[PDB]
């Protein structure tokens, strides 16, 4: 954006770091701060934010820490497991803060994550989406309230290639809905229905899962009951919205340097 | 509603009666004949038609053809299988045009039914929905054209007292489909998705069943591509709608005394 | 239901009344206490609840509030204003708990409300859907989160016949947002798009009003953003909805003897 | 795809080349014949297919029809008014076969479409949506038959940049289903609702109209009475859905030579 808190986007031409360019660009108080990218890059030292679209933004492309290590004050990096623990020694080292949206580490590569956060302020999270976040916790206030009574259906779309179903943002919502009538996901899930099946059973959670196309991600928890009901649908048109998710987490970090957040903390779900 | 064709409804205080007789009332063209119902009624010779609220018709309910066989030209039957046979034999009897949405017959009351159209012209059809109708001829336009490129998906949702999974109209749905592109349905189906699942296989047909509240019937067939979808809903709100088809129906009688008919035939749906 | 609280139904014909009588039934640990109703009534010491079908109830539709001023703890009364009044002074009188959901007092009929209260617990409404009254509770949890990012915009669609566009919940909606917001809703409302129009201005609040057929209530809130949305929408089926509403209420007044609550108190959605 | 029919596409690193080229890629029976571009690209002679991403596809863009007039049958322009025409030209002459997509033409510009069609097999159209021109067939077929009974109402959204409401797709359908009813769109179209609107109007159409967020486009028809509602919906999720659209003529005309065809006439809409 150019503004008080200045960025550095670790996987440059991934699909990830495509569209944290044009949000950093997008978004209020945050600006550029670098463009890394792995050596072998052909985007190397060459660019600037033009996978954005967004023309000429005056910072370049990178390939080293060093290099520019001057010239953002987070990190974002959604990149490869690897790359993120170099990336991690690196930040810890000049304190630099980060918000990491890589997934895949294993136990090992979390405890380092754990760990630098004693120095170093981290956002650290499986879904950056806002939206996917703000309905989960959305999805818990109404079941306190309407939960008991209703029917409480999951229905999930995705595109052709999506490969197990449920899709987790679905179990996700089915948990914090079980989590909040006390009660348990597995005790009570019902993932298919086929033939004669029977009247519903009262408390049980259903799950309708539909797969075509090219669906990015669509998830709607109903609560029905005799005369109307409730629905609370979140759709992904595009991976922007993690994108978006995580520059906004980029600058709730500002003036912090305690440990370990994640979307909870930089949304505030938890005092909502 | 007073016109050109006069109506008698057989089940009177029948919850197909009770809306049938707003929809004679309602409809241009159609005028209230009479309004039977059982000998142990209590609504007997009494009424009019104040079970569709709207007061006082002039037109009194019964318990006897001989009562009113004059009163009326086309017998509507939304009665029990037994009820209809007696109806039948009458209207056969006096060239009497009937509309029978009842269902449940076996084998000997078709053909008996097959048998009356001989002197006797008959609307007989298991879903008067004009809607529900017109949306199967569509899917199999739809799919003439999209058919072979899309992902064909079926999302079902009913009240949580229905028993099987799909619906009928949801299976009805599958084949019409499946049809239109020569294929078959229980060859390409698939109504459960749970687990690992792998990516959809091209071709075959989803479907998806939400059970919850006191939902009437709600079905959309989604052909989806890669950049778009096209979706063909159907809501039936109540049974209103079976209700104006047979109404409907009815008057398409008018003028007829050859067999055998349905909702093809009063829609014209083979010419569309 | 029959149970640890006993209530009697004011306007027993009425649209209300027999929806209240199958909630009442219905819902576990209330009991139906009487069925009063108008004087001139033919339903009248007669009944039951065979209205809410349900057969044979054992609790006879009546005239007298003395008759049965014993026969039940909470009055709910779903009338005339006009009625409302001396349903008010008599369970003043008897400390009858109440529960209003007529409409259209003037502030004379209010205040005799208010006052009352002083001895009286009274749950009085203007809407007493939980759906609704949780929506707008989530609207603006909502808001709080996603609303200055975001491109709100309001769909309501009724049947044809109603009159006024927007709808007064959909108003209501605009306004738990636009004051989620510390805005104002007449400030940023826009409730018509026709022809050339320009770009979309930012921070204001659109309405879209669909009219047709027999539609009840649909009523959604659009949080949009780049990649996402966030859409919580809320169906009516039928007036059940406020009935159970009632009666849930009439189960919180239970132990109550202080003033005046809504559904915000019932539901607590003030803790929410 | 690699396949008996071959095919350039004109404006290579167009919003609309980059998404041609993968379903030229993908599509089944077609194969890319070139790849051309405008001279002063950067894109030029070096590439292939991987700006749809698709990495080496032997196919190099260019700059020269005389280059590779010889590699490629069908040509695919969705370019600028000023290089469809020289294409035109180009294009008549070597008898090549296209499809314009381009927008923008005054009356001479289409009419040299219309000339060249003489000599050359053209598919011009405003729109290569399979699924919008479906939909709008579909549309029509639905309103012969519920339109006179039924509330038709047309609701759509875009993003927050969409200038004019309602959008083109939106009057489109108006019109079909007006004119199915051989009525017309001016006489019947309701565009807004605000304040005391008094009860629907029959007969007439209403419009309702959505900005927000990054919505690319969807567009529904409701065909709702009093029991049911029949809703026709297209959603657009990118630009692909055009891109499929022009590759499916690009082979569609393979085999003719005559003139001036759309999509009614590749998709066959007209014996539908
Ligand atoms: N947390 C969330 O909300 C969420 C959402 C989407 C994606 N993700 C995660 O984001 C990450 C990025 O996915 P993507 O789809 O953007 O991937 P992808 O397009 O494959 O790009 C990988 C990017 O990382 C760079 N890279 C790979 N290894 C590297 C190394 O050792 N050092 C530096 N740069 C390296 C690549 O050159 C490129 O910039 C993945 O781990 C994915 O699972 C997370
Ligand atoms: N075809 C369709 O579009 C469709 C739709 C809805 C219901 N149905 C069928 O409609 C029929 C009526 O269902 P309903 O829900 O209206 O049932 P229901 O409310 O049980 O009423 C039965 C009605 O028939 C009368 N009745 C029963 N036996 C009779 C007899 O022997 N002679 C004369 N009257 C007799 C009753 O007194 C009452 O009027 C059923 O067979 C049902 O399966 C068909
Ligand atoms: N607060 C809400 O959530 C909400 C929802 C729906 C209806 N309402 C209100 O509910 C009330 C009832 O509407 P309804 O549609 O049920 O009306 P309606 O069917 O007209 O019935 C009126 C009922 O009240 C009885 N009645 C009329 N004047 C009376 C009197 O002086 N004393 C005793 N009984 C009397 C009638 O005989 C019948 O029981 C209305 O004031 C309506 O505006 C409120
Ligand atoms: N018919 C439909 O279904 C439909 C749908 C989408 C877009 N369009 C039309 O498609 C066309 C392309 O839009 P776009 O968004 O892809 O545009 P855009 O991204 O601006 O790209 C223009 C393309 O044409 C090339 N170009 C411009 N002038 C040229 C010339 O004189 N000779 C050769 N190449 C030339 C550019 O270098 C680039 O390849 C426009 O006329 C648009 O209105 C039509």
């Amino acid at each position: 954006h150019d503004a008080n808190i200045r960025v550095a986007i670790a996987g440059a031409g991934g699909r990830m770091g495509r569209q944290l360019i044009q949000a950093a660009l997008a978004l209020e108080g945050v600006q550029l701060g670098a463009a890394l990218e792995r050596e072998g890059s052909s985007l190397l030292g060459s660019d600037a934010g033009e996978l954005a679209g967004a023309g000429k933004t005056g910072v370049t492309v990178q390939s080293s820490l060093d290099a520019v290590k001057d010239d953002f004050d987070v990190f974002i990096d959604f990149t490869r497991p690897e790359g993120t623990l170099n990336h991690l020694a690196f930040c810890r080292q000049h304190g630099k803060g980060m918000v990491i949206g890589t997934t895949g580490f294993d136990e090992a590569g979390k405890q380092a994550i754990r760990d630098a956060a004693a120095d170093i302020a981290i956002v650290f999270a499986a879904n950056f989406s806002v939206g996917v976040n703000v309905m989960l916790k959305l999805l818990e206030k109404a079941a306190k309230v309407m939960g008991d009574y209703t029917d409480i259906e999951i229905i999930e779309a995705h595109h052709r290639h999506k490969v197990d179903a449920p899709s987790g943002t679905a179990l996700a919502m089915g948990e914090a809905i079980a989590h909040a009538l006390d009660k348990d996901l597995k005790d009570c899930a019902v993932y298919s229905r086929e033939g004669h099946t029977g009247e519903r059973v009262p408390g049980t959670i259903g799950f309708a899962t539909v797969r075509a196309g090219d669906i990015v991600g669509e998830h709607t928890a109903m609560f029905a009951d005799i005369g109307e009901r409730l629905e609370i649908t979140h759709k992904a048109s595009s991976r922007m919205t993690f994108a978006n998710g995580a520059v906004r987490s980029a600058l709730w970090l500002s003036g912090k340097e305690s440990g370990l957040f994640d979307m909870r903390d930089v949304l505030d779900l938890n005092n909502l």
